[PDB]
């Protein structure tokens, strides 16, 4: 599914993610939008052989499993398919974790190099929430 912009924003507020961890609304749906133009279905390869998956392009060398990524943990405990479900529960679940993880939302390039700084606010402008 490819989510419009106030949609997700709405999506990822009933899951309980504006200012998770002390992150805004904004600065998940810019992290969003740069990493799978706001489609689920998205994924990419990684050099090291690994695979970012859905919304959020969450790796499977550390966080999900897809068979096919040596030596690699599943700290979320769920299949990496589950990451492009039209219902973002298990991305957002998932994202909890890593955000957790100690370096907060650098954990995502995306957002460190095109939200992280910006006004991020633009990004739930005119949406009703
Ligand atoms: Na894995």
């Amino acid at each position: 599914k490819v989510f419009g912009r106030c949609e997700l924003a709405a999506a990822m507020k009933r899951h309980g993610l504006d200012n998770y961890r002390g992150y805004s609304l904004g600065n998940w749906v810019c992290a969003a939008k740069f990493e799978s133009n706001f489609n689920t279905q998205a994924t990419n390869r990684n050099t090291d052989g690994s695979t970012d998956y859905g919304i959020l392009q969450i790796n499977s060398r550390w966080w999900c499993n897809d068979g096919r990524t040596p030596g690699s943990r599943n700290l979320c405990n769920i299949p990496c398919s589950a990451l492009l479900s039209s219902d973002i529960t298990a991305s957002v679940n998932c994202a909890k974790k890593i955000v957790s993880d100690g370096n907060g939302m650098n954990a995502w390039v995306a957002w460190r190099n095109r939200c992280k700084g910006t006004d991020v606010q633009a990004w739930i402008r005119g949406c009703r929430l």
